[PDB]
């Protein structure tokens, strides 16, 4: 089997994506936030504290003949962010794109904070990491992926973002069309329970290539490229008038500003992100101060390759026994 889904940005900015999840029977759709930097399906429901809801669709479990509670299991979790959300467990068919699972775990949200209820936009998230960071208790739940893997032609899912754009998402196949030259695949390490990789090194602009090791993880469900802060401090240097602003909570440029590209290795392979792709806009209404794309790992404990530099590539995440990551120019 595979499946093939389109992926579309939240506002002007890619903020995130949203792809269409239909779940139960008579299907009821959902736009999930696609996040390959956490295991957890969970959804906005009739069970959601009606005060956290502001404007998205909801999941109603007593409307689909195919939900079944999953008794006691209850789950919750905290992002990176700062977010959270937690609940209980039904399990219930989730098709994505063509491709069904049933007997799937959608965890049921009774609370979500803030950042939740303010993105009307966001009916949930479809985790993609490695199931071993699921949070479901007492019970371990497996990610939409895993419970896909068996029946899927090829044990992969690929994440075609676009820049201000739809894109796909692939499972069980990898299309041929959707990217230029070959692909290029590097390990990768589960120990954290995360696709995570090592970068070969970075250029700003048309500087040269420094060759050096950068641990970080593939994640789709993160908006900006975190990297280590001599790094990022490297490509600001670049931009007259970048810098690091603590009131505002990261590295600001002048909105006239033209922004110089960032390129990261992958192998002997390079993927280059425009300068275009690293402005995220006024840090408020009207503002000429912007806020940067590329920002420092240093507050987090990991680096991150997010939507900013994903979205430059055709990305294959291969769930093979052995998993690796593939990037390809597009
Ligand atoms: C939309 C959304 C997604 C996620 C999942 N990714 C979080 C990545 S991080 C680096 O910010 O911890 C959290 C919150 C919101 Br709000």
């Amino acid at each position: 089997s595979t499946g093939s889904a389109t992926t579309t940005p939240i506002d002007s900015l890619d903020d995130a994506y949203i792809t269409p999840v239909q779940i139960g029977t008579p299907a009821q759709t959902l736009n999930l936030d696609f996040d390959t930097g956490s295991s957890d399906l969970w959804v906005f429901s009739s069970e959601t504290t009606a005060s956290e809801v502001d404007g998205q669709t909801i999941y109603t479990p007593s409307k689909s003949t195919t939900a079944k509670l999953l008794s006691g299991a209850t789950w919750s979790i905290s992002y990176g962010d700062g977010s959270s959300s937690s609940g209980d467990v039904y399990t219930d068919t989730v098709s994505v794109g063509g491709l069904t699972v049933t007997g799937q775990a959608v965890e049921s949200a009774k609370k979500v904070s803030s950042s939740f209820t303010e993105d009307s936009t966001i009916d949930g998230l479809l985790g993609l990491a490695f199931s071993t960071l699921n949070t479901v208790s007492p019970t371990q739940q497996k990610t939409f992926f895993d419970n896909a893997k068996a029946s899927l032609d090829s044990p992969v899912f690929t994440a075609d973002l676009g820049y201000h754009a739809p894109g796909t998402y692939n499972f069980g196949f990898i299309d041929t069309t959707a990217y230029t030259g070959s692909i290029t695949y590097t390990a990768v390490s589960t120990k954290q329970g995360f696709w995570e990789w090592t970068s070969t090194g970075y250029a700003v602009g048309s500087g040269t290539f420094k060759s050096t090791s950068i641990d970080g993880i593939a994640d789709t469900g993160t908006t900006l490229l975190y990297l280590p802060a001599t790094v990022v401090s490297a490509y600001w240097a670049q931009v007259s008038g970048a810098k690091s602003s603590s009131s505002v909570g990261g590295y600001v440029f002048p909105c006239s500003a033209t922004l110089p590209s960032f390129t990261f290795g992958v192998g002997s392979a390079r993927i280059v992100i425009p300068g275009d792709y690293i402005d995220f806009g006024p840090i408020s209404t009207g503002s000429s101060s912007c806020f940067g794309g590329i920002q420092s790992s240093a507050g987090i404990g990991i680096n991150i390759f997010g939507d900013v530099a994903l979205k430059a590539a055709f990305v294959v995440f291969n769930g093979a026994t052995t998993p690796t990551l593939g990037f390809a120019s597009k």
